[PDB]
């Protein structure tokens, strides 16, 4: 057997109390009122999780798979990349990054101090002499906010992660792979080279250039379980591919055999749950693994269905293929034939995969393409998702201070929607104005990576990133109403027309502050209003840093960007 896990029967534990009910202020109502709907995942639930992502893996190889291969490492070998140093590494490193288990934390990390950096050091020589002793790992139950989908509830999502000294050594030697090499190997299919305007002009020129598209998404079955021993190696051959310096070779092969391929799991109370053999989620290569794995068997499986003039997409473990269609029948018939294939490569999927003949249908990364129209008229296509779970992470945030700010991110991704605009721009800068927090920066996170992000600076991000148009963006489409209607009824939102005049009450209250704080009135909120303000390209725009931003994934990497 090829068992994913093996258990011990240990428990996985909490580090503090955890709230599963939606916590409850003064401001929550404001936002919605079925709050029951509203819950968080807890450690309760890890019991769950564990049976649903412990299976046997069985894989058969054919030559399409190597054929790939082959090409994947030919694009790799063109690749070269670098070590960080120490100092480097521990720049990238969160504030609030979970401490070592050997006396120091993050901010002993990003300061250099004596203790954190000679540590670190004393990892990286154990990396270097030895390839063989599995690395411990500490297993949890992560604590997210959904809302409740009777299609009841989803248990908690397992992270397991290193200890502090080697995912600096992760950095060290992988940070300058992992950000360069899946866009040289994937080529225009690496779906985080992308901004959401850049992924929505991608899928509609993809779209356009079929003579008769057709679309799927294609979702695994509890991927990180799917990837094996075999994958995790055919990742490591991948990697090594690259101009590397020997130390970093060392590094790779024996982060590879010590870690990636698996390892014991600690509870936070020091206790042995069992062993991964499968993907760990909490570690630096889980994102570009993940893609290159998704992408390679992926290839393989539109070799084996015969698709027509293909393109793909990929995420992590999140796949869209574009292609031609050879009719309805025919068309069935290939993704039939793909997901078989997929399954001999140990992928087979949740929900089967099928045909779709209208872009705008197609949910591919929690979200789709929709359609609105700019200042002038004009067709503006843009990205967009269901807003229920942003919502319900809101409401989470209404009343309780958070690591992440949810909000924050799905204003910055998703600034031309008629939800965040209306909805999550109004409610937040409520809140901000009220507490004169307009200045404070926020943690959030962006395709992983967390970046510390002040709310006065939203204008110029949102220019920067979606064009002046997402600020004159009307007429949306009749399903993209639909959607959001339903999300407010089923949430207990008030209806639009009251966010509307909200959002007239905000718009003038930041006016009567000037500076910054006006500039978001004026850009954000001109919507709100029957005299609308004239929107000019702003100055501070130009001058924002934005490189790393929509360059590549980092789930569960523990990179800080700010
Ligand atoms: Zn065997």
């Amino acid at each position: 057997h090829h068992m994913s896990y093996t258990w011990t029967g240990a428990l996985i534990t909490p580090c503090a109390a955890e709230e599963s009910k939606l916590p409850i202020n003064a401001l929550s109502n404001s936002l919605l009122r079925h709050h029951n709907m509203v819950y968080a995942t807890t450690s309760r639930s890890a019991g769950l999780r564990q049976k649903k992502v412990t299976f046997d893996r069985l894989q058969v190889l054919d030559d399409h798979y190597r054929d790939v291969l082959k090409e994947m490492k030919a694009k790799a070998s063109t690749v070269k990349a670098k070590l960080l140093s120490v100092e480097e590494a521990c720049k990238l490193t969160p504030p609030h990054s979970a401490k070592s288990k050997f006396g120091y934390g993050a901010k002993d990390v990003r300061n250099l101090s004596s203790k954190a950096v000679n540590h670190i050091h004393s990892v990286w020589k154990d990396l270097l002499e030895d390839t063989v002793t599995p690395i411990d790992t500490t297993i949890m139950a992560k604590n997210e906010v959904f809302c409740v989908q009777p299609e009841g509830r989803k248990p908690a999502r397992l992270i397991v992660f290193p200890d502090l000294g080697v995912r600096v050594c992760e950095k060290m030697a992988l940070y300058d792979v992992v950000s360069t090499l899946p866009q040289v190997v994937m080529g225009s299919s690496y779906g985080f080279q992308y901004s959401p305007g850049q992924r929505v002009e991608f899928l509609v020129n993809t779209w356009k250039s079929k003579k008769n598209p057709m679309g799927f998404s294609y979702d695994t079955r509890c991927f990180d379980s799917t990837v094996t021993e075999n994958d995790i190696r055919v990742e490591e051959s991948i990697y090594q591919c690259c101009d590397l310096a020997p130390e970093a070779r060392q590094a790779i092969k024996s982060l590879t055999e010590r870690l990636y391929i698996g390892g014991p799991l600690t509870n936070s109370k020091g206790q042995n749950c069992g062993y991964r053999r499968c993907r760990a989620s909490g570690v630096l290569t889980t994102s570009c693994g993940n893609t290159l794995t998704c992408y390679l068997k992926a290839s393989a499986a539109c070799r084996a269905a015969k698709l027509q003039d293909c393109t793909m997409l990929v995420n992590g473990d999140d796949l869209v293929v574009i292609c031609e269609s050879a009719g309805t029948q025919e068309d069935a018939a290939s993704l039939r034939v793909f997901t078989e294939a997929m399954t001999r490569y140990s992928a087979p999927p949740g929900d089967p995969p099928q045909p779709e003949y209208d872009l705008e249908l197609i949910t591919s990364c929690s979200s789709n393409v929709s359609v609105a129209h700019d200042a002038s008229g004009k067709r503006v296509y843009y990205l967009t998702r269901d807003p229920t779970t942003p919502l319900a992470r809101a409401a989470w945030e209404t009343a309780r201070h958070t690591p992440v700010n949810s909000w924050l991110g799905n204003i910055i991704m998703y600034a031309p929607t008629l939800w965040a605009r209306m909805i999550l721009m109004t409610h937040f800068f409520s809140i901000l104005l009220a507490q004169e927090q307009l200045e404070k920066a926020l943690d959030c996170q962006i395709y992983g990576a967390c970046y510390s992000i002040e709310p006065l600076d939203l204008p110029q991000i949102i220019e920067r990133l979606h064009g002046l148009s997402a600020f004159s963006l009307h007429s949306y489409s009749p399903g993209e109403i639909n959607r959001v209607a339903s999300c407010l009824r089923k949430l207990g939102v008030p209806p639009l027309r009251v966010w509307r005049h909200r959002a007239r009450s905000v718009r003038a209250r930041l006016l009567s502050q000037g500076g910054r704080a006006a500039t978001c009135g004026k850009y954000l909120f001109n919507w709100a209003v029957k005299t609308k303000l004239k929107l000019t390209p702003i100055p501070a725009a130009s001058r924002l840093d934005l490189s790393g931003w929509f360059v590549a994934g980092y789930s569960g990497g523990d990179i800080y960007h700010s």
